């Protein structure tokens, strides 16, 4: 399937353990799809202060479409030093590996695979 329905846990920045998912835009965007695929990946909401409290190259969930079953379509946007990698709609925040931090939320998104 080129799409997935996937509910992500919506963590709080200062729970969490590990703050991005490695270090090069090609390696973030590697890892984010393999945490999503094995259900091991997290959702940070983005306001001011949260993006430098975790690890660049980040990984964005952005809207890629106006929602099937609940589900906002999305798509995956890199960024390093200012510059994205995918061109993308409104950001729903940033993903971040899932280790077993309590959420305080789930964010129903259907995933461009």
């Amino acid at each position: 399937k080129t799409h997935v329905q996937l509910s992500l846990p919506v963590l709080q920045v200062r729970d969490v353990l590990v703050r991005g998912f490695g270090d090069s835009v090609e390696e973030v965007l590697s890892e984010a799809r393999q945490h999503l695929k094995d259900g091991t990946c997290g959702l940070v909401e983005v306001e001011k202060g949260v993006l430098p409290q975790l690890e660049q190259p980040y990984v964005f969930i952005k809207r890629s479409d106006a929602a099937p079953h609940g589900h906002v379509m999305v798509e995956l946007v890199a960024e390093l030093e200012g510059i994205q990698y995918g061109r993308s709609g409104e950001t729903l925040g940033v993903l971040v590996p899932h280790v077993g931090e309590i959420p305080v939320a789930y964010r129903k998104v259907l995933l461009r695979k």
